């Protein structure tokens, strides 16, 4: 059995500043908004005319796509939140902001010659957490297994690591990630 109690902040550890988020991102018509500040989940429709973003959010997931709310992401070389925590040093690298896209966020795959996209923000760096090789029949799914640093507008930081992109039946689009928020070396 799988209820609504199986989605959202399924794990919260206020002492360790850690937790686990699980969202159903199988629909092409929806954004799943995550608020790491309030430990809250929300969703809204996304059409060919864009989306209705809530007043407050830190990141959003559509299928395997990620967008941030004026945030910037760095893909670290660490493959564990523990490995990052132990390093005791801020990982160096260029933080990547969102890009404005008109051909990335698919909202209608019913013409699959034609594929309808939403004009939308997109973070190409955090979305690296899953690679989908479309030149293969069927496509090949390769998770980076890397730890991502998310620097939000207020200069607070989160360390995100995708745990799974499939449910127990192998259905793709059920996204589970572990985080450290707020992350401080």
């Amino acid at each position: 059995p799988e209820t609504a109690k199986d989605f959202g902040f399924i794990t919260i550890d206020h002492a360790n500043h850690s937790g686990t988020v699980r969202v159903d991102a199988t629909q092409y018509t929806k954004w799943n908004y995550i608020n790491l500040h309030t430990l809250q989940i929300d969703s809204a429709k996304v059409t060919a005319e864009g989306a209705d973003d809530p007043d407050t959010w830190d990141l959003a997931i559509h299928r395997y796509d990620v967008k941030t709310n004026g945030g910037e992401v760095l893909e670290t070389d660490y493959q564990s939140l523990s490995a990052l925590k132990n390093a005791g040093s801020m990982p160096q690298g260029i933080f990547v902001a969102d890009e404005w896209t008109t051909n990335k966020i698919a909202v209608d795959v019913s013409h699959m010659g034609y594929l309808i996209y939403a004009p939308s923000d997109f973070n190409p760096e955090l979305s690296k957490w899953l690679n989908v090789d479309t030149s293969e029949m069927p496509p090949i799914y390769t998770p980076s297994n890397k730890v991502y640093l998310l620097r939000m507008k207020d200069d607070t930081m989160a360390a995100i690591r995708l745990v799974s992109y499939m449910n127990a039946a192998g259905i793709k689009g059920y996204m589970t990630f572990d985080y450290i928020y707020p992350y401080e070396p």
